[PDB]
């Protein structure tokens, strides 16, 4: 029983997941999308300036 | 996708218009088409003062 709860605690150890650090990455990450998707809106119109010539 | 966008790129480089140039240069052009015309209509009389001596 006691190896069978260190092999549990050993897979675990192996593949889960650092979740309070996941928070702030998954924060971080959702800003990072929004500034992204503002600077693509940003990037788009930047050539139709050259209508303002003609 | 990275390779595509740099290919896309470059044939633009090597075909894209320097179309801010090309306002000014219009701009310039239909100046110099109404001077020729004007040029042109100016020298039909040359000419024609012939007439006036008789």
């Amino acid at each position: 029983g006691k190896l069978q709860d260190s092999l549990d605690a050993g897979v675990g150890n192996l593949v889960d997941a650092d979740l309070a650090k996941e928070s702030a990455k998954l924060q971080s990450l959702q800003t990072k999308q929004q500034l992204g998707v503002q600077a693509l809106s940003i990037a788009n119109q930047t050539p139709q300036t050259i209508l303002s010539l003609f």
